[PDB]
């Protein structure tokens, strides 16, 4: 009822027209939540705005390149003014002949700053919201930044919950049904239901064992 | 919609009078699913069971000593018959001057025999459920408790997994709004939503840092 | 130098006689501690005795069967009369057509009470000694077994810690150069080198990554 | 003996002049192995370097701006060529009105780019070592940091295994006789003692309960 409702639920999806973010965008537009969401591609964009309108799903969205600081700035002030200065939820949802040292610190920095920073720039709209809900939804590079998130994840959910505000982390599964599935696990973590649900870092894993001995990502 | 439906799901659920199995319960029964409980006092059974079909919720009972082999299997036979062979939920609910070593671990063995055993009791309801879900939900003998079951359950979750059987493992919380507001996570995790979530040990805990370091139950 | 000596500690390891105790022994021995060691077979104890004098080591033993309490009782009071009352080192050393609900309580129980106890009966000669260590070493039912066990350490180490009493657990490697060289860990951490290190859980295990993505043993 | 013996091992210590780096020097130094650290106050290097060799001790050092790429390659051409091409240990020693992304984001990357680009400066010496070993030694900035460490350290040990090369990650403790006594630690694992030690994340940290529960730091 009320408690699994999401309705009318204002959500703030980054990278929403592809992978992990267009089906997150696509499960809580499937319990009729309001959308805005951001991509550098403008056609991409308009082309999926459209595929979802014709759909029933209430979803806007701009190009904001998530990656510069005035573009996550002017991104933040388009979520307020739309939404009245109140967001509920925050998907900070990262992007993706080898990699160097400078890269490899780029890409694991870049994705930590862009969700820090994004988290700072919409705290006033979740705490304002009274039920405020992060979630951060993101080898070699791909389990530093993981171990990276999971720590500013659970750091945060020690620091907002006074005002209300709860943070989650999800990771994809390592080993297998798409992987896309998992958008549904975001979506209850946002839940009235799951209010008590913060600090989780959760990966979604098929998981194994050896002779009988457990063994799953880190 | 589908995804996120319990209905017509048959769900046998240990201890179903009090605390953490009454949520269960009721948090199953809400969702329109059928149940079969179990209590060794017949009055707080039947106590239960009234207040239950007052309120619309359709659930059955026994008289299980679910400490004893002969009670857990007629318990089990009792479920067989009355679901018809299937069984789609196994809620493995454990029960509740100082404890000694025989106590110390006739307690944290009698809880993971009698866990261990009803899932072997069950199994066969639940493979032919094409479907199977099996939650465990459950200081110092709690803590080493914990330990125990969750290893079972990720490695159950590692053998029956081809029969399409999933299990996973939920904890109350140890610092804070009730304790029983769990049987939500209990409830999706349960869910063909939640299907590709399997040897999850999850313990919603209110967490904590200090001075900027996380903090969590093991 | 001193930070890094086990001479003269007095030693009590359970198992002695083979796989990684009888390790445990050597390693210790290789330091000139002094060690009190068991086993059923009384013909295996004054075997390794032997061939043990006959290498320079202080060991001495007796024959006790661990999984009775009156064994236990009588073990204990055996190493205290030969101490004179005062125990450096304790080593829960725990010993090994499928297996059914009763045989896996009954393993895994039996082992944590075991161990539970012979920390109990050991307490007054461990704190006596000012400097006590307690290290506990050791599918389906080890895996569950050692979740149990970590937690008991954990737990005991923050409870005995003002008593000068440290508790860690280490368990040998599921995938690898032999599994009983982790001897030279066991002894390390009871050096006065290692007196800040408690409450560890270390599996010494091979690892390994999928794709980059790291995966250990729990 | 000669398995607990770091006699004439050549050591590579970042921040050797102060801190926990200091501590190592003089643990290694105390083992009587062969150290090179480094430092950009080349009076606080001279400073260290004196009171040490006044002690027996024999280490070496250079003024170098760990955070500099071409600093990180002077630093270890001026290792190869000391120690003949060949090098034993590699300890990453990372150093230390709010901080604001960038600044977050900037030390977090800057210190895993650092230890990333050092070991691959170093992995040729080590590798021709034969027994090579390195150790990465390092609220909120911090935490994360740690994160991205453990996963780093964890990765590169899934991959230089074949060289012979093993990688851990030391943290100090969080809660409470001085935290550089970690030291120890440290040295143990690089002994050939601890070959088959690696892919370790360990904190030694003081631990606690909760009316019986354990909790750790992440």
């Amino acid at each position: 009822s009320q408690r699994w409702s999401l309705k009318a639920k204002t959500v703030l999806v980054t990278g929403g027209t592809k992978g992990i973010g267009h089906a997150i965008v696509e499960e809580f537009a499937g319990f009729g939540a309001v959308i805005h969401t951001c991509a550098r591609n403008e056609y991409e964009l308009n082309e999926c705005l459209s595929k979802w309108q014709k759909k029933g799903f209430q979803v806007t969205g701009s190009v904001c390149d998530a990656s510069l600081r005035p573009e996550r700035e002017k991104l933040m002030q388009t979520v307020s003014s739309m939404f009245g200065g109140k967001l509920d939820i925050l998907i900070n949802n990262l992007g993706a002949l080898d990699y160097t040292a400078e890269d490899f610190s780029f890409h694991i920095s870049t994705n930590l700053e862009s969700a820090y920073h994004l988290s700072q720039l919409a705290h006033p709209l979740l705490k304002a919201s009274g039920c405020g809900n992060i979630i951060f939804m993101s080898g070699s590079i791909y389990s530093a930044t993981k171990g990276a998130l999971n720590q500013l994840a659970r750091n945060l959910a020690c620091e907002w919950a006074s005002d209300g505000i709860r943070a989650n982390a999800v990771a994809p599964a390592v080993i297998a049904g798409e992987p896309e599935e998992v958008s549904s696990l975001v979506a209850f973590l946002c839940m009235p239901a799951a209010s008590y649900i913060t600090g989780q870092t959760i990966c979604v894993d098929g998981g194994l064992t050896v002779n009988g001995f457990s063994y799953q990502p880190q």
